């Protein structure tokens, strides 16, 4: 079929970056470079909510069709995925690891405060700047994601007539947003390490019972390299019971991340992209 005319009308479209898909586009008004992320025939909340963020490590939404198919237009990230970063057992300097890190931390520390859990958090979710290892990462993909009840209204009454497994939920709801936190746990742990924490490759404990354990498969040769720190940050947040893993704030507050020389490449970072006047 053909691109939808109210596309054409206002960008050229071109080669594919990757793959759902997304495609190169220059905007005509502009002559700049646009992703335009094809979703074939939810996406209005996620629009929706794409709009309301305003963070510079969240992905920013410029233009929606919503045809035969749907059409986001977004920022066109020169990085691509931190996914391609990490395969093949390639691996970061733990000095990229922490930049990035932070950056995600940042970004989920926003979307919480703001009442969004991302709910997938992965490598292919997290898009670099540049091809530059120094760069800005912007976190995408708010398809799962959900705004964070219909239990505070239960708790009003009264549970005369009210269920016990409601009343035992009350011990552990509001703790959904720890989701996110173990998915970051598991992206740092790969990013350090160039594998996975939880996999079937030459194990026989199933994957199920590896993550619900939280036995890590730790290779110690492979992390010899890294910074006892490091590991200890990955530790609190790949723990089992979601109360007591480690928040965003928590994570942000971790001797790893109290590093001035990677918060300063950062808000460099910051200012080469910003680039109007100012009284004063
Ligand atoms: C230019 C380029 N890569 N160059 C390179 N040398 N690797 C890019 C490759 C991939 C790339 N990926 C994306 O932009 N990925 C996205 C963007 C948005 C989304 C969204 C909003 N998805 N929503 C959804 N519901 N699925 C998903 C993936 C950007 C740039």
């Amino acid at each position: 079929s053909v691109y939808p005319k109210a596309l054409r009308d206002e960008y050229i479209m071109s080669k594919t970056l990757g793959s759902g898909e997304v495609k190169l586009a220059f905007e005509r008004k502009t002559c700049k470079k646009v992703a335009i992320k094809i979703i074939s025939k939810n996406v209005e909340t996620e629009i929706e909510i794409l709009k309301k963020l305003n963070h510079p490590c969240i992905i920013k939404i410029k233009n929606f069709f919503d045809a035969e198919d749907y059409y986001i237009v977004l920022e066109l990230m020169e990085g691509g995925e931190l996914f391609d970063k990490v395969v093949g057992n390639k691996r970061l300097k733990e000095a990229t690891c922490k930049l990035y890190f932070y950056q995600m931390l940042l970004a989920v520390q926003y979307l919480h405060e703001n009442g969004i859990i991302h709910r997938d958090l992965k490598p292919e979710n997290v898009l670099l700047s540049s091809q530059e290892e120094d760069c800005l990462i912007k976190i995408t993909d708010f398809g799962h994601s959900k705004i964070l009840t219909s239990l505070m209204r239960t708790l009003c009454g009264t549970p005369t007539y009210l269920a016990p497994e409601v009343l035992v939920s009350v011990g552990t709801a509001g703790y959904n947003r720890a989701v996110d936190c173990w998915s970051l746990g598991v992206i740092l742990f790969i990013c350090l390490s160039g594998y996975p924490p939880f996999s079937e490759h030459r194990t026989q404990v199933s994957l199920k019972d590896q993550i619900t354990s939280g036995k890590y498969n730790f290779i110690p040769e492979v992390w010899a390299e890294v910074s006892e720190k490091a590991l200890d940050l990955v530790k609190k947040l790949l723990v089992v019971d979601p109360k007591a893993r480690f928040t965003t704030e928590e994570a942000l507050r971790h001797p790893w991340l109290q590093d001035e020389d990677m918060k300063r490449k950062f808000q460099d970072l910051l200012s080469e992209e910003n680039e109007t006047a100012l009284p004063q």
